[PDB]
C-alpha cells in the first residue's frame, strides 16, 4: 500500500526529542490533529538484510498490553523507516527516581511492587510472543501521565545488534557480555530497575565499564545500606548471575512480595 | 511517494457500502488507528482509459480543496488493483431528498432558505474554480448535508444529462459547465421539476427569476462566472 | 455596565440567516473564542413603539429562565443600532414538522407520545409563569426539538415582544379584547395540544373576524381520530371561553390524562 | 456474593421521560444520578414471573453478554422488591419501521438499502445463535437505528422473554413451528425473512382479519410474490423464499442465508 | 441484605479492579476502571467484618459523607456493598497530596507564598465550614488527606478520607481529643497545624513518641495577621476555638 | 458594543493568582461555556499614559495568534477596569523548571535548551513583525501549556509598565537603562533566559539596581561546560550595542540550533 505524499503530508513534524539509529519526534496527524510520537529509523546502518528488520518490527506492532507502548502505524520510504506511536505524557520512570532521592526520601514497596506488577505482566506478555526487549533501564520505561498513579509504558525495545561504555553496561545481564542475548536478561534488567527503584542505589556501580562488568559478574550486591526479606529474595533470584537457573516473567509474577 | 507496512484492511475496517459506481464502490470505514468515521471512494484502475499521471494529478488537486462547502479529502492511498480516497463523513444525506420532501408534502421550500443553499454553493463554485477545477457533474444527489440539522450546511461531492450545459455535448467542458449545472438546481429547488424535461416554463420573484435566466443562458460565452453570480441582488 | 473591545462581529462569526421577523433577523453563528455554534435574534432597536428600558426589562427576565424546556439565552449585546439575543442552538426543527410529517404518513401521534410532550410544555409554562412572564405567541412552530431522536425533548422558543390567521388560530378569546394574562398560554397549549392529536386546528376559517368569533363562541369537534375521554376532559379545560375559570398550568399538570 | 447498591434505583437514575409501555413492562429515557450519562432502562415486574427469578437472571446474564455492534447494549440489570431493570444504551434512530412507512408515503426501500441492513441483521443473528440465544419476536419495531444518518446501522432490541414472563403484530412474523410451539433458532430466519419481504415490497406477506387467519397463510399460503415483488431480482425471491420456507428443517441457517448469491450481486 | 437495590452479578462485573492504591486500616484502596463507561474511579473497600459497631451507623455515616457536595470535598458517587465488604465509589483526584507540596519546597529550599497558602486555606476552610453545617467531624484532617484535582500548580483542592476509624477496630491531634472529646472544633486545631506547615516547613508540636507530642500540644519569617489566625486557631481551649464560618472573617 | 450585565455576569472568579502594580490575575470560568480562562485586571486609574494608547497597544497583542504567545480571547473594560481574557496554561512557570534543576544539581541539556529557545525567538520573529516588543522577556513570564516534559512554551505579560503608575532589572537590556527602547532589548532579555537555562546563572547579579546597570553595561559574564557554539550565540545576543546585536530572525539561523 503506498500513500500518496510523504510524511510531511501525513504528519507536521513539531520537535525532535531526541537521537541516536535515527530521531525521535512529537508529531502531530494532520488528519485528526491527534498527537502521536514517530522513531525514524535511518535504514543506512542497517547491518542486517531489512526483512529481518521489517518483521522484528511488525511483531513489536502486534504488542498488545497496557503496559507496551502502542505503535499504531509503520510507513516507509527510499532512505528511512517512521515507527508511528501513541504519546506518553508523565515522563521516564528515572525522574521518580531521581525526585525519591533528591527529596531525601524513598519510595514505598506497595507503590514499587504495583509498578513492578506492571513491568513483569508486560515482560511476560511479549516473551510469549518470543520478543526479548535487550535494554530494560528506567529511562525506556515511561509513564503515560503526570498522576500519582500514572501506569507504566515500556518503550525503545532494543534493536541495536542490528545497527552496529560504563553507562550503558550498568542494566546488563553478565551473559550479554559474551554474547549470550536470551529473554533472562529482561529479568536479570527488570531486577536491576526494582534493586534501584527500592534502594536509590544501582546494585553493580563503576568508574569503568569493565569495573561494572566484573562486579556484576562475580561480587553480590550490597543489600544493607532497609528492604524487607522477601524483597530481598526476589532481588537474590531475578539477580541470580547465571540465566538458566534465574527465573521466567511468569514465575517472578507468582513470587510472595507481590502480597 | 510512500510505503505502509500492510494493506488498506489494516488501515481501515470497511463497514457498510454506500453505492457502487461505474469505476469503484464508496464505503463506511472505520479508522483502525484513531477510531474516526470515513467514507473511502474506491477506484479500480482497470477501468482507467488515460495513463495514471493525469487520474493521480487531478486528484491530488481535488484533495487541496479547503473549503466549508466541499468535501474534505483527507488522504489518497492506492495498491495495484485500486486507488482509495478517504474523505468525512456526511450525515445529512442528500440535497435531492429535501425536493422530493417538499415534493411529497405539498409545499415548495422557502426562496429565502435556497437563497442561503445557493450561497454556499457558489462560494464553493467560485473557489473550486480559481483553483483551475471543473466539476462536471453537479446536481442535488451530489450535494450533501453535513448533518440531519434544518439548517446544516450543505458539502459538494463527486467531483467528475438533465444537467448538462448545451456546450458539453459539443465536447466544450469548461468552468461555465457549472454554473449552468448549479441554475438547473436552483430551478429544481425553486419550482419543484426540472427545466429540461424529455426555452424553459415559469411562482418566483423578478429578482429570481432574472438570475435563472443569467445561469442558464444558452451561450457559454455570455454566462457568468460564479464571482459575479454572487454579486446578485437575489442575495440582497 | 460592560463593554467589550470591538462589534459583534468581532465577537459572531454569522454563518447564515435562518429568518427574518418585523423586530429583525435569526441567525446561525459562531462564537469566535470557543468554536461554539449559537443562534442570535437580532433587534433593531428602530422599530421600539415603547421606551426602550421596558424592552431591556423584559428580555433580562427572559435570560434569567433557566428550564431544561426553555432556550437557553446566554448573554444579550447591543450596539447603537441592535440588541443582540445569544441563545442555545436546536437541531430540531420545530414540533410543527412532526405534526405535518404525520399527516403525510397518515399515522395519527399517540397519546402516550403527546402526554410527553405535553408534560414538558405545562413545566416550562408553570416555570416561566412564576417569573412572571407570559408567553403571548405559543404555537408549533415556537417549540423546538433539541435533537433529531424520536424522544427528543423540546424548547419553547420566540417569547413574545409586541412592544415592536397564522398567530391567530391559537389566540385565546380576551386576548382579543386586549387582555393579556397567563391564561392565554393555557389557551395556546390547549390548541397545541388538540392540533397535535387529531392534525386539525380547533378553530377554523377564510377570515381573521372567523377564526375570531368561532374561538370565541363555537365549541371544537372532539369526534374526529378518537380521543380518550381524559384528553377531551382535559382540552375542554384548557380551551374554556372564560380566562378567570381557564386551570393554571400547575392545575392542568396534576389532571388525570399525565396517569396515561 | 451478591451484591446490592446502597439505595433504589431512584437513588441511581432519574426516570426523565415514558418511551413506551413494551410486552414485558415500561421503558424510559433515563439519566445516571453519578455520569449523569443518559441511558434507556426497561422495567419489568416480577409478578409476571413463570419461572424461577434464579433462571430468569441466568438468561438475562446471556442477553447481557451478547457483544456485537448490532445487538443493543446492556449494561446493568438491578432488581428491587417488584421490578427487574434493564439499563441498556440509547438508540437516536429510532425504529426500523418508522422508514418504511416514509417509503409506503413517498410512493419501496431499494435492494441494494436493504441488502446492507439484512447483512448486519444476519450477522447479528448468526452471533447470538451461536451464543445460543433464540430471539422469537423480530420485527421492525423491534430494530432501531443508532441515529438519524442515511446510513446509520442497526441495532436488534426487545430479545423475547415470553417463557421467562406471562403480538398481534408479533402473529405476522411468527413462524409456521412456533404457532406449534417449536422454537428453535430457525423460527428467527423466518422472522427476518418476514422483515426483509417487508422491506423490500412494503408489504407484509401474510395479511388477515384474525389471528387464525394469519396463522393458516403462514402456514400453507405462498405470498403474492407476482404481483407484491415486481420490482424485484430474481435472486431477491429466491432469498425470501428460502426464508419463508414452511418447515424449519429446510429453512437456512442465518450463516447459510449470509451465502447467498443476492448479498454478492448488490 | 438490608432492603438495598439488587445488582445482578459482582463487584468484579461492574468494575475493573486496576491498580491498588494503599492498604487501610480496614480495607483496600483501588485505581478503577467502570466496564460501562470506560470512566476512572478510586475504590475504597471496607471490610465489614473489622467493624465494632452495628452495620446501620456504618451505613448511615457514609450515606451524609456521600450527601457533601462541594468543590473542594471528594465527591462519592456511589456505595455498593456485598457480605464481606463495602466499596465507596470516588472520584480520581490526580495532582497527588498536598504533603508532596510542602516536602518538594523544603527540599528545594524556599518556602511557600502567603498568598499562595491563603488561597488553598480559603478553599479548605469552606469545605469544612460546609460538612459542619452537615454535622460531619473529619477527625482526620492533614496534608495527605487534602488532595489537587490536577497536576497544574493552580489546582483546587479535595479533601479526602474522612475519619471513620472508631467504627473499626498524633501531630494534628487536638489537646481535647486525647481525652476522648470529639468535636467540629478539633477540625478546626487540625487545619491550624495544617496552616502552621504550610508557612514554615516544620509542625508546631513536633516529638519522636505519643506522650511526647500529646504533652506538648496540650501546653506549648510569617506576618503579624498569619500568626494572629493561627494563634486562634491553635487555641488549646475548643470552647475558645472558633469556628470555619469565623475563619473564614479573618482579615489575613 | 455593551453587554447586559458585569463583568461578574460572564465569569466566576475562581481563584487570585497574582497581584501586579496595575491589576490583577484570576483563573476564572465562563460562565456560558464552564471553559476555564485567565483574566489580567488592568485599573484605568493606574494610567499614566491617555486611555487611548492602552487601549491600542492591548489591541495588537491580542491580535497576535501564535503557537508560542498566549492567546487572547477579548477584552472587556467597564468604568474602573480592562478585562483581559486568556487561554490557561497548566504547566506553571519556565523558572520552576530551571530551579528544580539547580535542586537536582543536574544541568538541563544543550538539546532540550535549544528546543525552547527555537519557540521563543520564533514567537519573538513573530511579534516583531507585528511592531511590538515584549521589554520584559524572563522565565516567570514564559508559561509551559501543560505538565508534559516535551510541553510547548508560552509567553506572558507582554510589558506595559511605561503606561502605568531589582529583578526585572536582571534582564534589561544597556540601552533600556538610557530609555532606549527597541525590539532588539527583547533579543538580550532572550539572551539573558539562555544564559540562566544553560549555567543556572544569570549573567549579571547585584546586591543593588546600579550593580546590576552596571554589570551589564560594562562587563562581560563568565562564560567558564557549553559548547563553543552557545557561548557563541550568547556572545551575540548579549553584544553590548543594540545596533549590533541580532534580530531574532538572525539567531534562527545560528549554528547552535542546527548541532543540538
Ligand atoms: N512514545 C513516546 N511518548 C513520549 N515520549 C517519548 C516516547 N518515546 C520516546 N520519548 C521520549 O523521547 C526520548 C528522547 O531521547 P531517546 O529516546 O533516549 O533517544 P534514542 O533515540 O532512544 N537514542 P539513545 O539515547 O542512544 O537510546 C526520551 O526523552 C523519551 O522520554
Ligand atoms: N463523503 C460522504 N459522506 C457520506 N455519504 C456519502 C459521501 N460520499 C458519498 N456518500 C453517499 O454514498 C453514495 C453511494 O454511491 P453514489 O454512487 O455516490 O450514489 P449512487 O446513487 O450510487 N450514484 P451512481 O453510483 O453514480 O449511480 C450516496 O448514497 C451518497 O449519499
Ligand atoms: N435556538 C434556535 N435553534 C435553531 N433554530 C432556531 C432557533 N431559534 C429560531 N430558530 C429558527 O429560525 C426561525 C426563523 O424565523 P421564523 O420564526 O420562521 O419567522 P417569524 O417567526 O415570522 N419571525 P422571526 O423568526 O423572529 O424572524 C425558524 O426557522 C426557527 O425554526
Ligand atoms: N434502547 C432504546 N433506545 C431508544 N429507544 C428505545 C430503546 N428501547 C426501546 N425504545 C423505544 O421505546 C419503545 C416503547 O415500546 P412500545 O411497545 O412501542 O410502547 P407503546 O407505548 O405501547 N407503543 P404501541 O405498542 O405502538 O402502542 C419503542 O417506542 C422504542 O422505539
Ligand atoms: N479519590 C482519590 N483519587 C486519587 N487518589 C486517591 C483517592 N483517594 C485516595 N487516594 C490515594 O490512595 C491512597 C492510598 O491509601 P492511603 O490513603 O495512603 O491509606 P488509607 O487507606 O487512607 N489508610 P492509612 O494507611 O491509615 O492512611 C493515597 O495514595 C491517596 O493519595
Ligand atoms: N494565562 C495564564 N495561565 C496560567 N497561569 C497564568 C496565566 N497568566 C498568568 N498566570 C500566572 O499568574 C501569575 C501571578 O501573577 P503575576 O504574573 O506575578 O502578576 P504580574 O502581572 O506579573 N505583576 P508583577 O508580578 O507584580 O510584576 C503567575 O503565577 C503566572 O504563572
Ligand atoms: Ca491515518
Ligand atoms: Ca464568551
Ligand atoms: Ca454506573
Ligand atoms: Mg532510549
Ligand atoms: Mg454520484
Ligand atoms: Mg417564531
Ligand atoms: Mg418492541
Ligand atoms: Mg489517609
Ligand atoms: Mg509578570
Amino acid at each position: 500500500l503506498y500513500f500518496q505524499g510523504t510524511i510531511d503530508d501525513l504528519f507536521i513534524f513539531k520537535r525532535k526529542l531526541g537521537s541516536g539509529f535515527g530521531d525521535v519526534h512529537l508529531v502531530e496527524e494532520r488528519s485528526s490533529g491527534l498527537e502521536r510520537v514517530i522513531k525514524t529509523i535511518n535504514k543506512d546502518r542497517s547491518q542486517v538484510p531489512m526483512e529481518q528488520i521489517e518483521a522484528e518490527i511488525e511483531v513489536l506492532k502486534s504488542l498488545d498490553h497496557p503496559n507496551i507502548i502502542k505503535i499504531f502505524e509503520v510507513f516507509e520510504d527510499y532512505h528511512n523507516m517512521y515507527i508511528v506511536m501513541e504519546t506518553c505524557e508523565g515522563g521516564e520512570l528515572l525522574e521518580r527516581i531521581v525526585s525519591a532521592q533528591a527529596r531525601g526520601k524513598a519510595l514505598s514497596e506497595g507503590y514499587v511492587a504495583e509498578l513492578m506488577k506492571q513491568m513483569m505482566n508486560a515482560l511476560a506478555y511479549f516473551h510469549s510472543q518470543h520478543v526479548v526487549h535487550k535494554d530494560l533501564k528506567p529511562e525506556n520505561i515511561l509513564f503515560q501521565d503526570t498522576s500519582p498513579h500514572s501506569p507504566i509504558k515500556i518503550i525503545d525495545f532494543g534493536l541495536a545488534e542490528l545497527f552496529k561504555a560504563a553507562g550503558t553496561a550498568l542494566y546488563m545481564a553478565p551473559e550479554v557480555f559474551k554474547r549470550d542475548v536470551t529473554f533472562k536478561c529482561d529479568i536479570w534488567s527488570a531486577g536491576v530497575v526494582m534493586y534501584f527503584l527500592l534502594t536509590g542505589c544501582l546494585p553493580f556501580t563503576g568508574t569503568s565499564l569493565e569495573e561494572v562488568q566484573q562486579k556484576a559478574t562475580y561480587k553480590e550486591p550490597n543489600y544493607a545500606v532497609p528492604l524487607t526479606p522477601q524483597a530481598v529474595d526476589l532481588l537474590k533470584q531475578m539477580l541470580t548471575k547465571d540465566p538458566e537457573r534465574r527465573p521466567s516473567a511468569a514465575q517472578v509474577l507468582h513470587h510472595e512480595w507481590f502480597k
